[PDB]
């Protein structure tokens, strides 16, 4: 017999939950049965206890069970996502969003999950919108986007309406919680590959564990400077997930000849400014922003390769080649134009 | 400057707050400006971080600033409280309420703060009602009761109307938090002495520190069997507060000739059953219930003596003797009758 007092008491006592308890809590939240005070108490208590992979897997699994899915047979087996938790506090240009366009332009199907800014000036969805991409499309039109353009974007509020009670609590309290992990774990098209950024060093392993229990090829990444992206300012920690297991490693882009950047060189601004940065990179401008875009695009291409599995180093070399070429041949610039066109034609 | 994200982020990072932050959170809560999700996040985060005496002092001082006071010059300089957090999850007779009647009958002014049951079947207030005592009196009438009877009772909801937002959240989440500490620390008559029970072993020291900052003469007690009272079933831990300093002691009633009782000998029931138990003890019945009442009454008398202090052991001997005589002379049974008579005169 589950209840709020039982579950919250267990968490405040600093104990992992029994199997099924996280799922019961999440289902109460998803069906509008939880009071705002109960939602907040659960999110905070779970965060301070330190969630396990099994618990987060129950939360995400329940949340997925309530999502709008894409129509049957519309997502290719080898589709990839590129998305992070956000909340890194650094306010960069939209690296994941740029990388995703480059990846699609390299010939890899991309189905991106994303959302507006939470505490940054412009999130991926905001920048896309400022670019003229339609972010508001439902299941059928996202699947058309994917078939006709090679990329689709699932706007979280549109695909996860039942999450609205949790989302409101998240805003009211502001502090990052276990809920901040859920976006990347709940892409409603359920792609089997991903480059997944985590701002919280402690929780990246937990996210990796969740991907390990799915049929997934994923790189969960944390820049050692705190970015929820593969960084160019220093090393990054990567949890490589495949075949139900995890291989944690230290990754250094200087091994591929990247010069060290400074965080300020990756600094962003508002939607219009971050949109300008996208157009600059895709038009071929050289420098630290392109470098970081290419690095993350290659990471996603490496995750995609893990599905029909090349070894680690050769996969990276090929991913960096394909990502650079997608920019230099105009393919990425052309694909964005094509994506904007698609949205304008209804 | 202060906000929820700042204050909740500090606690989730397991850091003590900066001075004034708990005070800010409490004024948001008491003004009706905190959302229930914010109240709950704060209560939980504070609990799992582990509150300091300074933080709890800010919460209680802000709360008291919003409470109705007693009229000026109506609380004796040497009034005492007898009250605990409750929440020990044991079903006992109303030990604090019985001890308070005996203490008042021994000639020590008692101004009791209290409230109905939260998890037990009958709380102090409910049992008092069943005995015919009027528990819902305003400041002027509590003051008159204290002057004419020697005891008065401040019904928390009547004295702390602005706490209703927090009390609703407490109920909704069910789990004990730092807020469970506030009752004993926010007696609106501000008696300077007390016997204060704490159901949560780790938090008793924090309660003791808040009393120490006030220069109160208090014994904060926790039975080693988990009671928020001085127990007769085993030893107790007492944090003695005197001269603005706290020291921990183990207390063994066997040293005063008390036999070891069993927990079920102290079992209570509904309001009516607990009212009969009060009447039995005041009528001079021997047994484990009288023993426990006498022990706790002695503890309050010791605390009272510490206002104008005297050696520990003879203070206790005199306390036990004063409590026993108050019963055996008929004075305790007579005081309850006077108290009931006072309420009927209104
Ligand atoms: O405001 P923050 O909480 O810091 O979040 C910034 C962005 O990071 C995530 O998306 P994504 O990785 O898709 O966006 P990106 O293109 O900026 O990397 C999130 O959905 C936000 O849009
Ligand atoms: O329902 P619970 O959370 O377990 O709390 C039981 C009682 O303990 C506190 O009062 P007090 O110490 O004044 O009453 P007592 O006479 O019952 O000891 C509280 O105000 C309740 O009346
Ligand atoms: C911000 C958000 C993210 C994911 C799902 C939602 N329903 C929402 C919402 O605001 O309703
Ligand atoms: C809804 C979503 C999807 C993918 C990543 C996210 N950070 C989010 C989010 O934090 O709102
Ligand atoms: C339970 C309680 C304790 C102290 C003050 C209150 N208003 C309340 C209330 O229920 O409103
Ligand atoms: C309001 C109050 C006063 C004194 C002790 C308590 N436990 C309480 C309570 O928890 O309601
Ligand atoms: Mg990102
Ligand atoms: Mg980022
Ligand atoms: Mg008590
Ligand atoms: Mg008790």
């Amino acid at each position: 017999v589950p209840s709020w007092p039982q579950i919250l008491g267990r968490l405040t006592d600093n104990r992992d939950l029994a199997r099924g308890q996280a799922a019961w809590a999440m289902d109460q939240i998803m069906t509008g049965n939880a009071r705002p005070a109960q939602i907040a108490a659960f999110a905070v208590a779970m965060t301070m206890k330190a969630p396990t992979a099994d618990e987060v897997g129950e939360l995400a699994g329940v949340m997925l069970s309530h999502a709008h899915p894409l129509p049957a047979d519309t997502v290719p087996d080898d589709a990839v996502d590129v998305v992070g938790t956000g909340g890194d506090g650094v306010n960069t240009v939209n690296l994941s969003t740029m990388a995703a366009i480059v990846v699609a332009a390299a010939g890899v199907p991309v189905v991106k999950h994303g959302n507006r800014a939470a505490s940054s000036l412009s999130g991926g969805a905001d920048t896309l919108e400022a670019l003229g991409v339609r972010i508001d499309l439902g299941p059928d039109l996202v699947a058309r986007s994917l078939a006709e353009v090679g990329i689709g974007f699932c706007f979280a509020p549109r695909f996860h309406p039942s999450y609205r009670h949790a989302a409101a609590v998240r805003r009211e309290i502001g502090v990052p919680t276990v809920f901040n992990l859920l976006g990347p774990l709940t892409n409603p098209a359920r792609p089997r590959a991903g480059l997944i950024g985590c701002a919280f060093a402690d929780l990246a392993e937990v996210m990796a564990g969740v991907f390990a229990a799915r049929r997934s090829s994923v790189l969960v990444v944390h820049g050692d400077d705190g970015l929820d992206e593969l960084t160019t300012t220093t090393t990054s920690t990567i949890w490589r997930v495949a075949a139900g297991s995890v291989d944690k490693l230290t990754f250094d882009p200087a091994g591929f000849g990247f010069a060290r950047a400074q965080l300020d060189q990756l600094a962003g601004g508002d939607a219009q400014a971050n949109a300008a940065a996208v157009r600059a990179v895709l038009g071929g401008a050289r420098g630290p922003v392109r470098d970081a875009v290419v690095l993350n695009a290659a990471g996603a291409i490496v995750a995609h390769a893990g599905l029909s599995s090349a070894e680690w180093l050769p996969a990276w070399e090929e991913g960096l080649r394909r990502a650079s070429a997608a920019i230099d041949t105009g393919a990425a610039e052309q694909l964005l134009a094509r994506w904007v066109r698609f949205g304008r034609q209804i």
